[PDB]
């Protein structure tokens, strides 16, 4: 019975009612990740920029099944080309807009990476990737405007590969987290 989050702790709640078991239902994940009204004060404490690239930070640690963090992007700051570990992702606007280019995955022969799609999400919005669907690039293209998303995995992932937009070579990126839980983690 899935019911409106009224703030992000409740949506924070209901995510644990619905990873309670083992197997994931990604649409009922997304459509309440949807349903959340961005608050701006209710997260105000996670949303902590770096002037130069965008930042991690963890808002809750999950029941063992999956981690849900806040990304701040800086007006032109954007990621690699990467995947997502076999995981769940899920990507809901909190502020601003993010462009996300999908990818398909390389074959072995060095070639450019070319674009398969691409779309602009907008504020509260949720989007949905995985390793299946392809690969992703996500970007702040505004030059005005900081974006901030919240993310979802599950299971939690702490590596990644970055691809080469060239010839399609990947390489593993540890992912490390700007803060946890309010506190930044240097
Ligand atoms: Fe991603």
């Amino acid at each position: 019975e899935l019911l409106k989050p009224r703030t992000l702790a409740d949506l924070i709640r209901i995510l644990h009612e619905l990873f309670a078991g083992d197997e994931v239902n990604v649409e009922e994940v997304q459509a309440v990740l949807e349903a959340y009204e961005s608050n701006p004060a209710e997260w105000a404490l996670y949303a902590k920029f770096d002037q130069y690239r965008y930042t991690r930070n963890l808002v809750d640690q999950g029941n063992g099944k999956f981690n849900l963090m806040i990304l701040c992007w800086g007006e032109g700051h954007g990621s690699s080309i990467h995947d997502h570990t076999d995981s769940h992702c899920f990507l809901k606007l909190l502020q601003g807009n993010l462009k996300e280019t999908l990818f398909d995955w390389p074959d072995k022969k060095s070639n450019e990476m070319i674009k398969k799609s691409e779309r602009t999400l907008r504020e509260n919005q949720c989007a949905y990737i995985n390793d299946s669907i392809g690969l992703h690039r996500v970007e702040n293209v505004s030059h005005t405007e900081p974006a901030v998303s919240l993310h979802l995995y599950s299971p939690p992932f702490d590596t990644s590969h970055a691809f080469d937009q060239r010839t399609g070579h990947k390489n593993k990126v540890t992912m490390t987290f700007h803060s946890k839980f309010g506190i930044r983690t240097p």
